[PDB]
């Protein structure tokens, strides 16, 4: 284990911030993984030759779609890790293990389309699993690649313990469905607002670890400007794609998955960072003060949206 992971000087620094972008080097995302996890977690968490095959066999399984993509996967990974390194005396061993493996395979075989595209269409995965549907086919391939030769990185954990940390992965999986952030953002507000959370209790681990999962999934209102822009562009190139897919079924596509729309987009960002992301960051501020940073590049970029709809900035 003399083997240590280095990033470039720029990477080492910037990485712990939590805007870090990781840039356009696909070849370079498995080394940055890997350094996460060894600073994170520990270098003896898990034997690299597994790590680094059970990584290329997630890389090989995510598809070359607009958004929901490896750089996404990792990216999520990247906002764990910043959440873990900044809150490091809060967390569990099998925490620390499951939740950034649990970002990588968050989206595992997404297609670019939603669960209700998959209800209207009737994809076999909507009869196999009528909630979260997509979120149980990530959670589903992760398992399957857990079960391939020389890919059990959790080799040696205890029989109860590897049950546990699949427990935590499924779990945060199944969280990144944002139809259920609502309901557990509203149970951990009260919680919070009434002094009944307690984190020695399991049920509202699982809430906070869950909120933690919809910020990392979110994360993109939290970058810099022009990365928050420049994403904007691949999230809406799915959105659009879906929208055409639902007009072939005969059926009129919510406006954010109508391409005709294109000039409400700075309305509806304004929209979706005021009831959900805004919402999101300030509740995960009160539980972790020090994710701070998060809400402020989020009510930032809120700014941004405000200027574009006065014309001040434009985003094509
Ligand atoms: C930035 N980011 N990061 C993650 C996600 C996510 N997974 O949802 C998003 C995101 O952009 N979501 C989003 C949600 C609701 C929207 N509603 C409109 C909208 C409404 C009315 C007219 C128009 Cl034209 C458009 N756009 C939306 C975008
Ligand atoms: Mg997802
Ligand atoms: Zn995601």
């Amino acid at each position: 284990g003399l083997m240590q992971f280095t990033l470039p000087v720029r990477l080492c620094k910037e990485i712990e911030l939590f805007h870090f972008d990781i840039g356009p080097f696909e070849n370079m995302w498995p080394g940055i993984f890997v350094y996460m996890v060894h600073r994170s977690c520990g270098t003896s968490c898990f034997e690299l030759e597994k790590l680094c095959r059970f990584i290329m066999s997630v890389k090989k399984n995510y598809r070359r779609v607009p958004y929901h993509n490896w750089k996404h996967a990792v990216t999520v990974a990247h906002c764990m890790y910043a959440i873990l390194q900044n809150n490091h005396t809060l967390f569990t061993d099998l925490e620390r293990k499951g939740l950034l493996i649990a970002c990588l395979c968050h989206d595992l075989d997404h297609r670019g389309f939603s669960n209700s595209y998959l209800q209207k269409f009737d994809h076999p995965l909507a009869a196999l699993y009528s909630t979260s549907t997509m979120e149980q086919h990530h959670f589903s391939q992760t398992v399957s690649i857990l079960q391939l030769e020389g890919h059990n990185i959790f080799s040696t954990l205890s029989s109860s313990e590897y049950e546990q940390v699949l427990e935590i992965i499924r779990k945060a999986i199944i969280a990144t469905d944002l139809a259920l952030y609502f309901g557990n953002r509203k149970q951990l507000e009260e919680m919070y607002q009434t002094g009944s959370l307690n984190l020695n209790n399991q049920s509202h681990r699982d809430r906070v670890i869950g909120l933690m999962m919809t910020a990392c999934d979110l994360c993109s209102v939290t970058k810099l400007w022009p990365v928050t822009k420049l994403t904007a562009n691949d999230i809406y190139a799915e959105f659009w794609a879906e929208g055409d897919e639902m007009k072939k079924l005969g059926i009129q596509p919510i406006p954010m998955m109508d391409r005709d729309k294109k000039d409400e987009v700075p309305q509806g960002q304004l929209g979706f960072y005021n009831a959900v992301a805004i919402p999101c960051y300030t509740t995960l501020t009160q539980i972790l003060p020090p994710t701070e940073p998060l809400l402020k590049a989020c009510r930032d970029n809120l700014s941004q949206w405000e200027k574009v709809i006065r014309g001040e900035e434009t985003a094509t």
